């Protein structure tokens, strides 16, 4: 709509990653007046649009990005194995902690070694791995709530953040997007719809 | 400026013509991204905008006895303070309210009790407010019935309380606007959230914008 002139200053910026080892990272979801992504239109249009100026999405055509370290997700009978069979669909990258003994054929697995001091994944690492061996040169996170808490942290890494916020309650037993601590913003921008708001910003430090 | 107009259909006195045995309510609260109010420059002037256009204004203990609040007016009289304090632990005496009252700044309060009043202080009035018999805590429509009745608050703005929004925000047969200001902060999960305990559905939204904050009207379905 007006939608693209809004979200133009806060997407992948050519210049600027450009001879870096880090990708540009936008971080994105869609959350009720409650917080929350899931519980216990028009976003479509703003989510397609914003995938086709990515190379990579985290959850031409951007390519699908899985974190599994748990190693017990699957590409063969998938939606995403289906739909890149039909020609409009990139196979996964699948992030790893170790070399898994049984690989699946089109899926790239990127061995991510886990943080030494959080005992989780090691964000700042896999983001130059994305890039540097895979070619991926911006990524949009979607989600994962705890995906979500944990990078509205890291002013280091993400680039821009893009909330929409529905005019609508789920409930409190929902799953919420809530960092542990404040997260301060700057560089922001509100888009207002029918029955929506989008919030552009940046994270500040 | 543009607020005025955006609010206009939401206040009590666009509420046309009817009398009601119940008071128009309008809840409202100011929230961070992760739907916090408590942690863990244009949006204050609309509350008092707003305050100018209630006769009452209702918070919960607790946000009294944390915040010191005036809950006075400014232009965008003054509305009456409301205080529920089912606990009878909230003291008018010393508070920045009574402060407000002796500089004729504002009004002395309506403490809402569920029994008789042990102490009661002087210029409060008390309103003794049945329990409803399934949930225990206040019986909200009869409380606002007593408002109306008993002191002659007809629009009534409840601010404060989660705990206070968690209930109203189920409440379609008595709240009248809802009325939420967005900042674009965290305040991080260790604040105090709204979110009712069921899904709670919009009609009329309108959508109002600033330079940092967003603010939604919009009625319950």
């Amino acid at each position: 709509e007006d939608l693209p002139q809004f979200l133009q200053n806060y997407l992948p910026n050519a210049g600027q990653t450009e001879n870096t080892i880090v990708p540009f990272v936008t971080l994105t979801y869609a959350q009720s007046l409650d917080a929350r992504v899931s519980r216990g239109p028009e976003t479509k249009t703003m989510t397609h649009y914003l995938r086709h100026h990515h190379d990579g999405i985290l959850v031409n055509s951007p390519r699908p990005i899985i974190i599994d370290t748990k190693q017990k997700w699957r590409f063969d009978g998938s939606k995403m194995q289906e739909l890149f069979i039909k020609r409009q669909g990139k196979p996964p990258i699948v992030v790893v902690t170790s070399e898994p003994i049984i690989k699946e054929q089109h899926v790239d697995y990127a061995i991510c070694p886990i943080n030494d001091t959080t005992k989780l994944v090691d964000w700042k690492k896999l983001f130059e791995i994305l890039k540097e061996e895979f070619n991926i040169r911006s990524v949009m996170v979607e989600g994962g709530a705890n995906v979500i808490n944990q990078l509205l942290l890291r002013s280091d890494i993400v680039n821009s953040l893009i909330i929409t916020i529905g005019s609508t309650f789920l409930g409190s037993s929902g799953t919420e997007v809530s960092p542990p601590q404040t997260v301060n913003l700057k560089d922001m921008s509100w888009w207002k719809g029918i029955t929506d708001v989008v919030l552009c910003a940046r994270l500040a430090d």
